[PDB]
Parts: structure tokens; C-alpha cells; sequence
């Protein structure tokens, strides 16, 4: 069976989505053969008043955006003469399709997540300008397309639950999915509890809030033990009893206590600087009370505050940590040091910056626009003088789910995704560990070369200091000899001889430091090229190979799950590949824990020692340099004492 | 239909390859279900003597290697009781399968090519140790597998043309493919011309030589106008009339002159340093005369000479060129400067090295093993003082093949590969251009910061010079005054006053240079962040997107070519996608020539100017620094003249 129109034709076999009122089919144009999404209304929809079915058509006419799926034309089917919608086709799937990829099981990358935020807001903002509410915002209703620049672009669709609504106009009707439903709408739609309430446009922001937490963590904010489906009552108690500010809540036992948390889970894949901005945003937009809830202006202000911010990559040698500093293009270096202090706890005055081999000096009022180009591979380093605990990288240690001998195809494919998702997360940490050690080797190399510059300039000063002093003591000796031929002077020589003797000891102790900076002087960076891992070890490429064999089985298990039943051939191979998948995953985790992690552990342990070796040396080099300056400001009073004896 | 054995079973539908004597089928083990390649001999093979069919089994028993497809067992078919071979399965295809990928149409990458060389030699070397000749070495007979580390691994197979042969033992029988055939064997196998000749083990090296040229360029060395198939006679005249040393020869007209070349084509994707080692190797192993031909020792010596070499990435700012220096781990920096001079034409003494923000100094005898880690993204820069022409990147400008309105499915899929291969090459150049400009910005930034160090130390010397001079002239004035109270000296003051006046002019002209190094002093690198392209332009990602749409159509055209005939649906869509493929390719080439290339052209033009601005300034800064040293060696004769007047 297949339907057709005047300018379009589609198969009933190609179904993009299946909704209540209508379905959406992958179809082609009759003349050009180009792909378009055809939405066909079923007869059930025609048993609604003439105003409801009118809006959805009058809505798409007024709406056209880059973050909204473009409606090209409205035509009639050849037989039923039903109104069909010619929508823009998005072959890349929906946001739901993306979140099914095992790599995103523990949250989207920091890059693809910001795109989602950028496009969703932009689509919702365009709905706000026209005054259209959606009331059904789910990852399934957010499509994804590949732009000309490769960057993903997200558009909103499925406006079957949409209608024209004024800025302050309320309603009583119900729309939306279960998990992404507002506490007040969940009260009537799921538990069905009428306390005589009305709903504004705040219900859109909740559906957005739940969706956003799902993209960054890989799971829903509020999770009962049985789940939102198996136990609907617990789901409602969490959202209506949630403390103001909390962004998540999960019970870990059947009919037990609920664990609320006002912070992102460690499993998240976002930077620390991004979570600082995100957490308060999710806190206020997620609450039952309309008073404490945010408005669109307060929503857009904070989101546009984040999207306008650029990113300056900063790596701290002292703590061995990587940071993404989210700063505005119009902020100064003063605000920059504040933002770095908030994460790394380093005082603004102790922050010495290093970039591409050289130390970096910042003007107190230079804008962030003119800051040097930074990447994770080549960021700006921050080494402190004040001692700090080397924390390193923090990640949630996650193991493989237990495998049942059960044959359940739905369970195997679901186990396949989960277990492929754990290896994807393990591979993500391994590649991060490799970056930390490599930036460490580059940072330490740059640091020891920088200290040599301090040593060299100090010596140049010491040579400049010793010349003035040796001439001064030589010039007075001639003066006191012509006196004997024909109090102060005696008191001057005492200090001068003591200075020359102390200057001599400095000269010797500086050679000791030079012996420390010398190759193999305990401060050498030769240890770093042994202890930890190297890019030449190709540990990540190894993990990726096993992961390639795992993702091959997983996508095959989906097609086996899609068949519902399998022939004898595909059945027994599925039983065989189930252990092969497990033997691949266990080999990876074994290789991950025994090779990648351990070599990084030993690198972190030997890093702390060298840091303490460095901090000690820079202190001694500091004092000796200051002693050269103390004499420098002392000879300024000396060079004008004896040399000014010849005024007239 | 399907055959089976005692421990194995395979379908006759799954065919890996089809040869003369036997075929190879993708099969599975009965118990484990693991994949193995089953080779089944046809009845035609049984009409050969008992010695010929014996060897191939006795050969695989004696041979087991990492670069040789492992034979696991020899079993008998259930019905025919024919001897079947259980071979190692290589799902990644053969070398022929790899060369069909459009990206490798103009030659393999420098990385995947060296792996081929490493594995082929290693496989051939293991054949040499056992004394087994192959006589059928083709890209189809070289399999590829993904190692545990992700690196490709190539193994030899199809030993149907193989037999035991001593180190000096010859033969008269014939084996091999047409294009990869030795001139003496081509003389009897294709043109069939018996001049009473015998063949040694040199015939293997020719089949290797032709294969290697096919992997680096993407085409065969000797190409007639019609081709090696449509015109067999011309093929023979090229290989038997080839000048000693030439590695290629192509006639560009029907029945016309042959164009010989002893150098790699510009379309090649190998570095300049790798072609220097490769060219002479291909020259001697490719010749009819056994006298001038190379032996395995002379073959292995040069190939192991290359494979033992490491790679030091070097970028020349002066010529705006990237270089791969192939050096041994036991070579010194003396040999290193020689290897750099051979490519960049820069004298060993004028070579000033820069790495990660700082200038690099090399010990005359330091081994290459301890050289700093280098990559293309972070290589060692070489800036000269002697002027050099800025060549930049050199590539062959290749356009799209003309598209016929003809419907020929074989022609369309072949046109699809070719036209997808041109966009792949265009995308390769674009990503290289992006790297050249980025390394240029980093190199120039590092350079101007380095010149500031030279300026600063010169000032420190000038301040050190001016102090001695000002004291010297002050010390003599007191001496000549006590003389008047109670020739040389007069001649000394003349030079001293002239030195102090010249020192004053230096002080002023140094401030001029400081005004040149100052932001916006015509030597600023602010121009580089405007003129050329940036990674933020995402030009490569754009080209990749169109290329993704093209590679989607190409693989679909292969399946359409495989069907031989198409249903009406797939037929007309093929006709529609043919222009869609062309509109994608033309949009890419248009975007490539008007955006990527042009912005790079303007960057190269503004680079030459700044280089001339830099070379001029460093000269003036040099002379002024030398004038400070000239006075320094002049005051050493002065400070011991007047200050030594007080000996007794
Ligand atoms: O409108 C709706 N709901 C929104 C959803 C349907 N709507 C559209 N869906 C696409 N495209 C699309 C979709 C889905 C999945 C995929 N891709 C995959 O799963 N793949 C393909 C590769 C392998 C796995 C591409 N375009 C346009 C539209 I409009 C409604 C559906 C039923 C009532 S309302
Ligand atoms: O031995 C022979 N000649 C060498 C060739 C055949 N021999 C083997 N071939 C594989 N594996 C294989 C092969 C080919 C193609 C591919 N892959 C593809 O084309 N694909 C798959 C993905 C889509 C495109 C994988 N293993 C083992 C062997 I042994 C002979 C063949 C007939 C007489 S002799």
C-alpha cells in the first residue's frame, strides 16, 4: 500500500514517526525525486472541533526558521483528499537517535551539547516571538541536520500539540510526554489530580529543563527504583517534593529514601567551568512554584550569557588539571584571573602564565578578544608559587554490567548498548589521561627553560653587581693610602668586605643551582619520558579497535531485536557473539585498568615529587636574586658616597 | 548449494576470490562459528602432475609468519573428499580493495604506504628464508588486517603459483598477472616470444616494483594510450625499451611517442624526503637486464635502510615549506644539517632552529634518538639569514572529469570513483594549506619574540658598554687636571668622544628598531590573523560534508553496477543522483578554488613582504650589536691603559 498526492508520493513502509493524531512518512517528490517528510492525518483526528485542526496549519504558515523544520507546501492526498504536510527531511535522525549512540550514554560532548542549547533556544525563541507554545518538547521532537560546515543544527517539529497563545494567556488542556511533563501538568495528565489549576508558558521550560539534563548526563533527572513507567506515583512525589535548587533526585532502593542532588553527576562529560553556569540555570527553571520559577527573559538572559562567552583553555601544572574558562569577549584580564581563581583556587597575584614556550604577561584591562588563540592541545599554563595539592583528573570509575545467560533479544541489545557505553566512557578517560601527561611533559619542559632565564638574568645582575662593588672597594683603598702619606670609611669597609664575602658565597651557591638545573640534577624532566604513557603506545587506538568490534555487534543486535524473531542461523550466532562481545569488553577494561590508568597513577606520584623539587628550588633562586637587588639598592647609596667625594 | 567438511562449512554464495585452479570462500567453523577462508580446488586442477599439486600443500606447512596468511588446518570435503584449505580470514579486504577507495586514487598516505613496505618485505623475506617463490604478487594477493593497535598489517597469500626454489635455481614455467609481469616473463606469457630464456627469483622483485608505484601514485608505471589490455604490444615496448633509471613511461597519444620519467609524479602523496630514498630503489629493481637489476641483499639493504630511519618534522619559514627528514637514530646533528640542506638548500651554518617558542641549539655529535619529539603540528622551524625564494606548497592542479549524459552504469560508477577521487585530493590540499598558514602564524609569532630577546641582550650589553666608557672618559679628566695644576692622552680622548657620540646614535637607532618591533611597527604579525584562512573558517569540514554526500552516492553506484540491471525505481534515481553528484563536486571545486586557494594565495604574497621586512631588520640589529662588541674589545685595551696607570 502507498499513498500519493499531486506533487508528492510516499510508501507506507517508510515511517519516520508514529503519533496519536497523525504519522510521518519518508517520501519523495514526484518530479525532482527529492526527499520530504509527509505527515498524514488519520480519521481519528477528524473527530475534533474545527478550531483545533485549524491551528496546526495556521501555525506552520506563520513560522519559518533555521531552528524550525521548514514546511514547504500543503497538498491533498489523491484518494482521501486529506491534508498532508510536506516537511523538511532530517536523515541524521532526532536527538533521541543521537542519545542512543553508546558514546553519548554518559552525556553528550561539550561541543555537541552547546549546539543543542544554541538551536533549541533559538527555535523556542522564534516560537515565543510568534506566540506559539509547543507543549510536547522531547528529544524525539528535536531533529538534527548536518549543516554545510559540518556542525550539527537542531530544529523543532511536531506542532500537533501547538496553538496560538498570548504572553499571559493560560489554558487547561493537556499535551506532552510523561517524563518531560511539568509537575502541575503531570498532576492531571498522569496521576490525574485536579486541584483546580491552570498552566502558562512555563510548562515549556520544564520540558526543556529535563531534556537538557538528559543530554549532559545521559539519564533523566528524577529516577525512581522501578522507573517513571513501572512506578508513576514515586515520579510525582520527587518533582512536587523537590527542594528549591536541586537538579536531580534518585531512590536507590525499592520503596526507599530519595537522594536529591543540587550538582551535576561525575559521569557528566562537560567541563567544570560549564557546569558552574549550567547548574543554577537548571535549578530555577525546574520547580513547581511559578513564583520561584524563571520567566523567558530570565531564562534567555542566562543562556545568552553563556552562548556569548568564548572559551580560553587553561592547564594548571600545580594541580595537573585542565580547565575551560568561559569568559566574555569584552571582559578584562582582571575578571579573567577571578574566573581562574574560582576553579583552581590560585590567587590573582600568584598566577604566572605560560604560553608556547614563554611566560605570558597580561595588561589589567586587555579584552578577551585579543587573547592568544587557545586549544586543549595548546592552552595557557598556570603555575603557582604557593603550594597546592595535585588533584589530577577526576572521573567516575564505572564497571561492566553483569551478563545473563538469558537469550532475551531485547535484553541482549540493551545490554549491548550499555556495555558498549562503558567502553566508550573508558576510552574517553584514556584519551584524556594521554592529553594530561603530554601537556605535562610540554609544560615541565617549558618551565625548566623558563627558570633558566631567571637564573641567567640573575647572573647578569650578579656580574653587574660584583663589578660596582669590586671597583668601589678598589677606589677607596687608594684614597686612604694618600692620607697616610700626607670613622665612616672604617665602618664602610666592614660592610663592603662582608658584602663581597657574601657575594662570593652566592656565586658558589648559584653554581649549585646550576648543577641542579644541569641534566640529571634531580630537577631534569627525563623522568617524564619513562614513567607515564606516550602517544606512541597507541593505547587509545587499541581501545578503539575493540570498541569497533563491539559497536559492530551492537548494531547487529538492534537489527536482531527489530526482527523480533530470528532464523536458526542468526539465532545461534547471536548466542556466540554474546560472549565474543563480552570477551572484547573485558579485554578492554583489563587493558584500561592495568595499562592506561596504572601508568598514569605512577606518573601522578612522580609528578608530586618533582613539583616539590621545583617549588623548593625557585624559592632559593628567589632569595639569592633578591640579595643581589638588596646590594644593588645599597650600592646606589655607596656609589654616590665615595664617587661624590670629588665634587670640588 | 553449499559444501561442508568435518570441522568446517561454507556457502558457495560467499566468494572471496576466483582463481584458475581453485576458488576461495568465506566460511565458518562448525563448532565455534568463527570465520575462516576455505580454498576449494576444482576438477581442472586434478589434471596436473602429482608434483605440482603437492608443493602448495608442502609450502604452507613450512610457512608461518605475521606477514603471511596463516593456514590452520587441511581437511577434506564431505562429498568430493577434495582437499580444502582453512585460511585466515581478512575482512578488511585486499590491497586492491584499499586502492579502490577514492582517497587513495592519487596515492596512499605516507603512513599506510610505509606499512605496506614493512609488511610486504617482511612477507617476501620470510619466503626467501624458506626458499619459496610466489610468481603472482599482486594487490589482490596482499591481504589487509587490523592489528590490535589499529595499525594495518599486510599478509601474502594465494601460493597456487608457488614452489620450492633454491637461491640460484631457475625455471621455465609461467605464472602471474599481466601488468605485474617481468619483461622476460611478459615476453613469453603475453606476447609469447621465445628467445630461449630462463627466469630466476628476480621476477618477484618486478611484481613488487610495479605494485609499489601503484600504491604511491594511484596508477601503473607504464601506461599506453589504449591501456595494458586494449594494446598489449605497446606495453611490451615500454618495459623492454625503458632507459636505465626511469621509473615510469606513458604515451599520451594513440600510436605516439612514449614519455619516460625518472622521478615521482606531482600527484603523489609522499613527502619529498621519502621520494629521495624511494626513487633510486624503484630505478634498479625495475629493469630487464639481470646484470643491472638488484639482488635481494641490495634490495633489502636499501629498504631496511629506510624502515630503520625515524622521521623528524621540519618546517622552513623562509620557503614556507614542510619537510619530513628521514634520519637514522644513530646519526648526528652534523648529518642532520646535511639532510636539511639537501631539501631546503640552506647552508649548515645559516640554519637557526626554533622549537616550541625557543631557539634550538644542537651538539655536533648528539644522536637523533634524543632529539625532541616532533609532529607536523609541532615541528622544528628553520629560518635562514641568506635570502631564499618562498616557494610554498606545490601540488598538481587537477580538475573534474567531463560527465557524459550516457546512462552506462559501469561508466557512471567509474566516473563516480574518479570524481570522488578528485574531491578527495582537493580536500587533502585544503587541509595542507590550513596547516601551512597555522604553522606560519605560530612560527612568525615565535620569531618576533625571539628577535626581542636579541634586542634585549644587546641593550644589556649597550648599558654595560656605556658604563665602562662613561667612567673611562670621566676618570681621565681628573688625571689631566692635576697635571695642569702641578700625545697619547690627547689621541685617546679623540677616539673616546667619537665612540660616545657613535654610542649615542646607536642608542637612538635602537629605539627606532624598538619602534619597528612595537605593535604596528610594520613588522607586527597582526596581518597574519586577517589575510589567510583560519581553522575557525571550517573550510575542510565543509569540503568533507559534500564529500560525504559524494561517497554516499559512489558506494550506491557500485551496488547498482553490481546488479547489472536495475528496477525502474533505482534506475531513474540513479539518473537524478548523477547530476546531484556533479552539483556536489562542482560546488566543492568552486569553493576550493575561490575560498581555500585564493586566501592562501594572498597569504603567500603578504608573507614574502614580511620576510623581506624581517631579513632587513635582523641585519641592522646585527650590525649595531657588533658595534657594541667592537667597542667592548676596544675598551678591554682601554680599561687596562688608564686604570693600570696606578701600578706603583
Ligand atoms: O513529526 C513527528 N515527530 C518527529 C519525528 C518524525 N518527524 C520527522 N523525522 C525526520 N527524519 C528522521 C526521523 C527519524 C529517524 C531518522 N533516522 C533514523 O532512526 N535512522 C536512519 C539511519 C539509521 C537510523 C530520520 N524528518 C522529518 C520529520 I517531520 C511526528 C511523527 C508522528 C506524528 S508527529
Ligand atoms: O587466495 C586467493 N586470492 C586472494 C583473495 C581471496 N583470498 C582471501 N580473501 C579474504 N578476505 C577478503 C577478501 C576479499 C575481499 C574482502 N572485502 C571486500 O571486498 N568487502 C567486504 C566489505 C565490503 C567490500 C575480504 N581472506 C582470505 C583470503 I585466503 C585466491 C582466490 C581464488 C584462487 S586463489
Amino acid at each position: 500500500g502507498s499513498q500519493s498526492t499531486s506533487n508528492h508520493l510516499w510508501l507506507l513502509s517508510d515511517i519516520l514517526g508514529q503519533g496519536a493524531t497523525a504519522n510521518v512518512f519518508r517520501g519523495r517528490h514526484k518530479k525532482t525525486g527529492d526527499l520530504f517528510a509527509i505527515k498524514v492525518f488519520n480519521n481519528i483526528s477528524f473527530l475534533r472541533p474545527v478550531d483545533v485542526q485549524m491551528r496546526e496549519f495556521e501555525v506552520l504558515k506563520k513560522l519559518n526558521h533555521k531552528n524550525i523544520v521548514k514546511l514547504f507546501a500543503i497538498e491533498e492526498e489523491t484518494t482521501t483528499r486529506h491534508k498532508v504536510l510536506i516537511m523538511e527531511f532530517c536523515p541524521c535522525g532526532s536527538l533521541y537517535t543521537v542519545l542512543e549512540e553508546p558514546s553519548n550514554a554518559y552525556g553528550l560532548p561539550e561541543s555537541e551539547f552547546l549546539i543543542v542549547l544554541r538551536d533549541v533556544v533559538g527555535g523556542m525563541n522564534h516560537l515565543r516571538e510568534n506566540g506559539i507554545v509547543h507543549r510536547n518538547i522531547k528529544p524525539g521532537n528535536i531533529m538534527r541536520v548536518i549543516g554545510e560546515d559540518g556542525q550539527s543544527v537542531y530544529k523543532l517539529t511536531d506542532f500537533g500539540a501547538a496553538r496560538e497563545l498570548e504572553d499571559d494567556e493560560q489554558f487547561v488542556s493537556l499535551y506532552g510526554t510523561e517524563e518531560y511533563l511539568h509537575p502541575d501538568m503531570y498532576e492531571r495528565a498522569v496521576l490525574r489530580k485536579d486541584h483546580q489549576k491552570k498552566y502558562g508558558a512555563t510548562v515549556d521550560l520544564w520540558s526543556i529543563g529535563v531534556t537538557f539534563y538528559h543530554a549532559a548526563t545521559g539519564s533523566l533527572p528524577f529516577r525512581p527504583f522501578e522507573g517513571p513507567r513501572r512506578n508513576k506515583e514515586v515520579m510525582y512525589k520527587i518533582i512536587t517534593g523537590k527542594p528549591s535548587g536541586a537538579i536531580s533526585g534518585v531512590q536507590k532502593a525499592e520503596n526507599g529514601p530519595i537522594d536529591w542532588s543540587g550538582d551535576m553527576p561525575v559521569s557528566c562529560s562537560l567541563s567544570r567551568g560549564l557546569q558552574v553556569l549550567l547548574t543554577p540555570v537548571l535549578a530555577n527553571i525546574l520547580e513547581a512554584d511559578q513564583e520561584k520559577c524563571w520567566g523567558f527573559d530570565q531564562f534567555f538572559a542566562e543562556t545568552s550569557d553563556i552562548l556569548h562567552r568564548m572559551v580560553i583553555h587553561v592547564f594548571s601544572l600545580q594541580q595537573m588539571t585542565a580547565h575551560k574558562i568561559y569568559i566574555h569577549s569584552y571582559n578584562t584580564a582582571t575578571i579573567f584571573h577571578e574566573l581562574v581563581y574560582k576553579q583552581t583556587k590560585i590567587i590573582s597575584s600568584n598566577q604566572e602564565l605560560i604560553y608556547e614556550g614563554r611566560r605570558l604577561v597580561l595588561e589589567p584591562g586587555r579584552l578577551a578578544q585579543h587573547f592568544p588563540k587557545t586549544t586543549e592541545e595548546n592552552p595557557i599554563f598556570v603555575v603557582s608559587r604557593e603550594p597546592l595539592n595535585t588533584i589530577g583528573l577526576i572521573y567516575e570509575k564505572i564497571s561492566l554490567p553483569k551478563v545473563h545467560p538469558r537469550y532475551d533479544l531485547d535484553g541482549d541489545a540493551s545490554m549491548a548498548k550499555a556495555i558498549t557505553g562503558v567502553v566508550c566512557y573508558a576510552c574517553r578517560i584514556a584519551s584524556t589521561l594521554l592529553l594530561y601527561q603530554e601537556l605535562m611533559r610540554k609544560g615541565i619542559r617549558w618551565l625548566i627553560e623558563l627558570i633558566k632565564d631567571d637564573y641567567n638574568e640573575t647572573v647578569h645582575k650578579k656580574t653587574e653587581v660584583v663589578i660596582t662593588l669590586d671597583f668601589c672597594i678598589r677606589n677607596i683603598e687608594k684614597t686612604v693610602k694618600v692620607y697616610e702619606k700626607l670613622g665612616e670609611i672604617s665602618d664602610i669597609h666592614t660592610k663592603l668586605l662582608r658584602l663581597s664575602s657574601s657575594q662570593g658565597t652566592i656565586e658558589t651557591s648559584l653554581q649549585d643551582i646550576d648543577s641542579r638545573l644541569s641534566p640529571g640534577g634531580s630537577l631534569a624532566d627525563a623522568w617524564a619520558h619513562q614513567e607515564g604513557t606516550h602517544p606512541k603506545d597507541r593505547n587509545v587506538e587499541k581501545l578503539q579497535v575493540l570498541l569497533n568490534c563491539m559497536t559492530e555487534i551492537y548494531y547487529q543486535f538492534k537489527k536482531d531485536k527489530a526482527e523480533r524473531r530470528l532464523a536458526y542461523n542468526e539465532e545461534q550466532i547471536h548466542k556466540f557473539d554474546k560472549q565474543k562481545l563480552y570477551y572484547h569488553a573485558t579485554k578492554a577494561m583489563t587493558h584500561f585498568t592495568d595499562e592506561c590508568v596504572k601508568k598514569y597513577e605512577a606518573f601522578l606520584n612522580k609528578s608530586e615529587e618533582w613539583i616539590r623539587k621545583m617549588l623548593h628550588l625557585r624559592k632559593q633562586l628567589l632569595s639569592l636574586t633578591n640579595q643581589c637587588f638588596d646590594i644593588e639598592e645599597e650600592v646606589s647609596k655607596y656609589q654616590e658616597y665615595t664617587n661624590e667625594l670629588q665634587e670640588t
